[PDB]
């Protein structure tokens, strides 16, 4: 209602919405579900994807067409569409939303889009794109990587320290600063 988003973004990052806030007055508010399992290796963290990878993309559909086809399935937070590759990546605000998309989307096989697990945050060498998660060693997490894992508004730990065995849904890929 108040103002327009951007329709392409790029000044900050590929989110549909501006800075906003994960506050209770925002209807985009989501919980920070965190767990701790000792079954994980030492100095590692678990990251569930809230990101869909999209194959089969017709070149005429854009970022807000992805938000439009997924609108009755879940709220879309961010999107990187690559028409030259015939694909998109689409980040929704919760893991439960991303599963609720995957569960109902293209069940008949009529839509051109092919919904899979993508990654907003995840190491390729410790990935599990089949289950839709990755496990990350804290020795490879940069200052920015841990900064989002603690400080990200959607996903991460809710401001808790990264401990061995910590589980959550992917932190936002804001960045801030220079460098």
């Amino acid at each position: 209602s108040i103002g327009a988003p951007n329709t392409t973004f790029g000044t900050n990052n590929h989110h549909l919405y501006p800075d906003e806030l994960n506050v209770s007055n925002n209807p985009h508010y989501r919980p920070k579900p965190v767990s701790y399992d000792s079954t994980l290796p030492p100095d590692h963290i678990k990251v569930y994807s809230r990101t869909l990878f999209i194959g089969g993309v017709p070149l005429n559909m854009k970022e807000w067409d992805l938000a439009n086809v997924l609108k009755p399935f879940a709220e879309v937070q961010s999107v990187i569409l690559n028409n030259s590759r015939k694909h998109a990546f689409v980040k929704v605000y919760s893991r439960h939303e991303a599963e609720n998309v995957l569960q109902n989307f293209n069940k008949d096989g009529a839509l051109p889009l092919r919904t899979r697990w993508g990654v907003g945050f995840g190491p390729r060498d410790c990935c599990d794109y089949q289950h839709g998660y990755s496990i990350i060693p804290m020795h490879r997490l940069t200052d920015a990587d841990k900064k989002w894992s603690v400080s990200a508004q959607w996903g991460g730990t809710s401001g808790q320290p990264l401990v061995t065995g910590i589980v959550f849904e992917e932190p936002d890929i804001i960045v801030g600063e220079g460098v």
